[PDB]
């Protein structure tokens, strides 16, 4: 609501792999640069592969940008990112622009 929310999703899971598949929507708030969505990952996770968007890690927090090297985005807009992990694919602490996420957690 007049900000930026973001959802996880799920894309497929093979066995033991699971792939992850989080929404990023920036509308409402002012003129935008970049999206940066981190949670923690203390269930045994780890982002193997991203595409569409660089996972990064940190011993046991997470995060995932693309425009992180030019953050020049308008004010509205919508995009979606997915990549391939080795674990459950239960994610938690979903905190994005600082601290963001709504319709989720």
């Amino acid at each position: 609501a007049t900000s930026a929310t973001a959802t996880f999703a799920k894309t497929s899971d093979w066995g033991t792999g699971f792939g992850g598949s989080w929404t990023v929507k920036n509308t409402g708030t002012t003129s935008l640069s970049s999206w940066t969505v981190e949670w923690d990952f203390p269930t045994g996770t780890k982002v193997t592969s991203a595409w569409d968007a660089t996972v990064t890690n940190s011993g046991d927090h997470w995060t995932a940008k693309n425009v992180g090297w030019n953050g020049t985005l308008a004010p509205g807009a919508s995009v979606s990112f997915g990549f391939n992990g080795s674990g459950p694919g239960s994610p938690s602490n979903c905190k994005l622009n600082g601290g963001s996420c709504d319709g989720t957690s």
